[PDB]
């Protein structure tokens, strides 16, 4: 644990100034960061945790909160700093473009398959790190996907369930609280869904006590308009009964890196050839202004 990685925030240092909007464990705002002794106004990213802490759960907190800080990942969104008073603030870097849930909900029906595959590989390569370091995210959601550019994604909340979501939990999780690599591929699965659907909720109108009985049926997700049989069998595959028949995060970054190579092949839509494949002059653009880190070339 590098405890340099996590820094220890004091209430005087930072405000939060707009609610950008809220979920079951925490609302996200857009907060302002003044450094000691300067006079600069540093936008950043707080998400407050809505449960009554004790400073008696502090050390246990801190502990979970410098594995969070260790996530060193281009598809990872790892933890900066953290404020521990009465409640939890989470302080990470200010992602203007918020979560690929709402992003793929308000560009519903005008996005190209290249981009699509691309974060499905995007996120795969994410969940294939957290594997890797021997982590288990027990939450993975397209909400939980923030997009930092249209062509770069990376993956939020990792830790924070640790310290329910029903309809992307692998059914080991439901019935018996089991959380594994491959429990995160079942909800890999679920997320690849909710893109392919543009944001559409899994099992809609299902009350979350019938889920279990509905998987143990054989009934699934409903294949998407825009998915061809091959897309279709990865997103089943994840969502078998045995856990060790599921693919695995590595076979999933070369299948949907595959897929990225023949978009139009995998995936059917209306006006494709119209969706802005990035120019290098946007990208350019894009990644001076907001995106200088590391990452790995988009799968053109
Ligand atoms: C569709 C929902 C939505 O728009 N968003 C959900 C959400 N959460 C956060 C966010 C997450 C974290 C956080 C929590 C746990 C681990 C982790 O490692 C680094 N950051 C992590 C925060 F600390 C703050 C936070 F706001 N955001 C968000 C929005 C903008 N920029 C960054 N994060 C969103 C968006």
């Amino acid at each position: 644990p590098n405890q340099a990685l996590l820094r220890i925030l004091k209430e005087t240092e930072f405000k939060k100034i707009k609610v950008l909007g809220s979920g079951a464990f925490g609302t996200v705002y857009k907060g302002l960061w003044i450094p000691e002794g300067e006079k600069v106004k540093i936008p950043v990213a707080i998400k407050e945790l809505r449960e009554a802490t004790s400073p008696k759960a502090n050390k246990e907190i801190l502990d979970e909160a410098y594995v969070m800080a260790s996530v060193d990942n281009p598809h990872v969104c790892r933890l900066l700093g953290i404020c521990l008073t009465s409640t939890v603030q989470l302080i990470t870097q200010l992602m203007p473009f918020g979560c690929l849930l709402d992003y793929v909900r308000e560009h519903k029906d005008n996005i190209g398959s290249q981009y699509l595959l691309n974060w499905c590989v995007q996120i795969a390569k994410g969940m294939n790190y957290l594997e890797d370091r021997r982590l288990v995210h027990r939450d993975l959601a397209a909400r939980n996907v923030l997009v930092k550019t249209p062509q770069h994604v990376k993956i939020t909340d990792f830790g924070l369930a640790k310290l329910v979501p029903i309809k992307w939990m692998a059914l080991e999780s439901i019935l018996h609280r089991i959380y594994t690599h491959q429990s995160d591929v079942w909800s890999y699965g679920v997320t690849v869904w909710e893109l392919m659907t543009f944001g559409s909720k899994p099992y809609d109108g299902i009350p979350a006590s019938e889920i279990s009985s509905i998987l143990e049926k054989g009934e699934r997700l409903p294949q998407p308009p825009i998915c061809t049989i091959d897309v279709y069998m990865i997103m089943r595959k994840c969502w078998m009964i045995d856990a060790d028949s599921r693919p695995k995060f590595r076979e999933l970054i070369i299948e949907f890196s595959k897929m990225a190579r023949d978009p139009q092949r995998y995936l059917v839509i209306q006006g494709d050839e119209r969706m802005h494949l990035p120019s290098p002059t946007d990208s350019n653009f894009y990644r001076a202004l907001m995106d200088e880190e590391d990452m790995d070339d988009v799968v053109d």
